[PDB]
């Protein structure tokens, strides 16, 4: 029911009614959110901090995943 997932009322992706996004938006922004959409895979979510290469998304979540090594 709930769909909470904004912190920003100016932003125009989210509405400040009911604590949602709006229609055509699944987020409001993050590491793999885009300004108002989810994001694509091959998207840099995090760097890496040495001896590995950079940390991408998936391109189907919010979150950011860390390069689980090995």
């Amino acid at each position: 029911g709930e769909e909470c997932d904004c912190g920003s009322p100016s932003n125009p992706c989210c509405d400040a009614a009911t604590c949602k996004l709006r229609p055509g938006a699944q987020c409001a922004d993050g590491l793999c959110c885009d300004q108002c959409r989810f994001k694509k895979k091959r998207t840099i979510c995090r760097i890496a901090r040495g001896d590995f290469p950079d940390d991408r998304c998936t391109g189907l979540s919010n979150d950011c995943p860390r390069w689980n090594d090995l």
